[PDB]
C-alpha cells in the first residue's frame, strides 16, 4: 500500500565517495577499484572556466597535485588521465568497499538515484529522471560536482551520471562515467541552451497504473483511443509520442490491472484535456513523469 | 539550485538490517550492538493476529525459535524480551557495522527517512513526515514490517520509527524503538481509526521559503496578516494552528530571504483562499508539508 518517489539504498555508493582537491578547487570523486573518477574541471580556477583549454591546463599538473582523501585517509596518486570531461586518477590502493559495478549510459526518460555529496561526504539521496532534453532537475549547490547517479540490480551498481554543471536556468547537466555529457553541454562558464523539454508519456502512464493499483481510480473513464488519436493530444500538450515499444513495457501493468494500455491512454487524454478538477492522484495535483514502468513494477512487487 | 524530497544516505542503516523468522513468519530486524529489535508480531501466525495475547504467545517461544540472519550468516540468540510492541533479541555477537545511534521519539509533523526492507534486504529509501494524526503515508508491502525510520546528525543515526502495520485505509502505523506505538494503534487485525489529519502549517511555510530561495516567487503578494487572522484561515482549511514556536523556527528562512514570517503567512492565506490557479511551486501543484524548517535550512546550505 502506498506509492513513493523511492531512491535506491545508497550504501554501496557511499563507500565509494572521496574528496578530490587540485589547487584551490575541491569536488567529489568516485573511487572504484584503484581508480578515482571526477569532473575534469577540478583542475580549473574560476577564471579558467571562462574558456578552458583542458589539455593545456592538465599538462601543468602532476600526480602529486591531485589530493584524494577517502574519509580520513589520504590516497596516493600514481597516474592521471583525461577521458572526455572526466579525470581518472590511478591510485595505489583498490577501494576495499568497491561494490559490483558497471558504467552505463542511460536513455532520456530513464530514472536514477542521486547521492548528493559535498567535500566527499554524502548529504542526501533522491530519485529523479533524465529529462528528454538531457538535463536533470536536481538539488545541487557549489561543491556537489562529482556526485553520482545510479541504479542497482540486486548487487550491481550501474553508475549512469556524474554531476558537472548548473545551467543559468537552475537545471543540472552532467556526464556518463566515461565523461561524455548528456545533451549538448560543454564544461565552460558560458550560457548554454537546453532543448525544449517534454513530458515522459510512458512514465505518466506507468504512474497512472500505480495509482490504480493503490486505489486512486477516479480518473478511469468509459473511453478508449488509438495510438494516432492519443499522439495528436500528446503533441498538443508537449508530451512525448507514444510508440509500440512504450506499449510493450506497460504490458505487465496492463496485465496486473486488466486495463488495456490504450484505455489508460484515453484516461490520460481526458486528464490532459480537462485537468485534475481540483483532485489528486497518488498525493499529486499534476501528472507525474519520474516513474518508469520498471520502477512501478519493482515498487509494487517489493524487489530488493 | 533546485529543491528535492531528499532522504538521508541510508548506508549506516543498511548495515543494521537483518531477517528475523519465528515459526513461519519472517520480517525485518534492526541489529544494533548485541541486540536485534523487531515487531513483536513476528511470533504470531495470521490467526493469532485476530486477538493476540502476546505474553502467552511469547511464553511458548525459546531463544532457539528466533532465527536471525544478517546477510548470509546466522546470529546466535542468547536472550529474548518483549518491551511494549517490540521484541529485543540478545545475540552473542555485536554488529561490527553499528553506527553511533540514539533512539528518539519524534513529534507529529517531523520528518524522517524510511529504509524499506524485505527479508532483511533494503529495497529503497524515501523521505516522509509523521502525520499530525500519527500515521505515515509510506510505501510498504507484506514483509516490510521491521523497516525503520531515522534521521542523521553528522555521524549519529537517531532511529525514530519501526514499521508495524497497514491500516484498512492504506496508511501506515508503527512504533518508536522502545515499541510504543505512535498514535492510538494496537498490533491486532482489527479496523482501527486514525484521527482527523491536518496539514503541517509550519512545513508548508518552510517550503514556501525554499521556493523563494530557488526562484519561485509568483505567490508573493503585497499583503500581511496577524497570527489570529492567519489562524482563522488555517482552521477553515484544516491546517494546524501556527504558534510563536513555529514562527521562531522559521526565523533563519525569514532572515535569509528578508520576508517576514507574517508576510509569508499572508501569501499562504491567499494560496489557501484562491488556489494555485493552474500554476506550480517547486514542481508541485499543491502545498507541500513534508519539509520542516530544519530540512529546508539543511538542504539549502548543503549540510553533510
Ligand atoms: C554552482 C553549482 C551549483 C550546482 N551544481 C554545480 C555548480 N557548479 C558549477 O556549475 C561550476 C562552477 C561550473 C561552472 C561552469 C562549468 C562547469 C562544468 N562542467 C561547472
Ligand atoms: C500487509 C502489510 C502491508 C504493509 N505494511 C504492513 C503489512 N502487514 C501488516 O499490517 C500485518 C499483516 C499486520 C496485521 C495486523 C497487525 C499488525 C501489527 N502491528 C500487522
Amino acid at each position: 500500500s502506498g506509492f513513493r518517489k523511492m531512491a535506491f539504498p545508497s550504501g554501496k555508493v557511499e563507500g565509494c565517495m572521496v574528496q578530490v582537491t587540485c589547487g584551490t578547487t575541491t569536488l567529489n570523486g568516485l573511487w572504484l577499484d584503484d581508480v578515482v573518477y571526477c569532473p575534469r574541471h577540478v583542475i580549473c580556477t574560476s577564471e579558467d572556466m571562462l574558456n578552458p583549454n583542458y589539455e593545456d591546463l592538465l599538462i601543468r599538473k602532476s600526480n602529486h597535485n591531485f589530493l584524494v582523501q577517502a574519509g580520513n585517509v589520504q590516497l596516493r596518486v600514481i597516474g592521471h588521465s583525461m577521458q572526455n570531461c572526466v579525470l581518472k586518477l590511478k591510485v595505489d590502493t583498490a577501494n576495499p568497499k568497491t561494490p559490483k559495478y558497471k558504467f552505463v549510459r542511460i536513455q532520456p526518460g530513464q530514472t536514477f538515484s542521486v547521492l548528493a555529496c559535498y567535500n566527499g561526504s554524502p548529504s542526501g539521496v533522491y530519485q529523479c529522471a533524465m529529462r528528454p532534453n538531457f538535463t536533470i532537475k536536481g538539488s545541487f549547490l557549489n561543491g556537489s560536482c562529482g556526485s553520482v547517479g545510479f541504479n542497482i540490480d540486486y548487487d550491481c551498481v550501474s553508475f549512469c551520471y556524474m554531476h558537472h554543471m548548473e545551467l543559468p536556468t537552475g537545471v543540472h547537466a552532467g556526464t556518463d562515467l566515461e565523461g561524455n555529457f548528456y545533451g549538448p553541454f560543454v564544461d565552460r562558464q558560458t550560457a548554454q541552451a537546453a532543448g525544449t523539454d517534454t513530458t515522459i508519456t510512458v512514465n505518466v502512464l506507468a504512474w497512472l497504473y500505480a495509482a490504480v493499483i493503490n486505489g486512486d481510480r477516479w480518473f478511469l473513464n468509459r473511453f478508449t483511443t488509438t495510438l494516432n488519436d492519443f499522439n495528436l493530444v500528446a503533441m498538443k500538450y508537449n508530451y512525448e509520442p507514444l510508440t509500440q515499444d512504450h506499449v510493450d513495457i506497460l504490458g505487465p501493468l496492463s496485465a496486473q490491472t486488466g486495463i488495456a494500455v490504450l484505455d489508460m491512454c484515453a484516461s490520460l487524454k481526458e486528464l490532459l484535456q480537462n485537468g485534475m478538477n481540483g483532485r489528486t492522484i497518488l498525493g499529486s495535483a499534476l501528472l507525474e513523469d519520474e516513474f518508469t514502468p520498471f520502477d512501478v513494477v519493482r515498487q509494487c512487487s517489493g524487489v530488493t
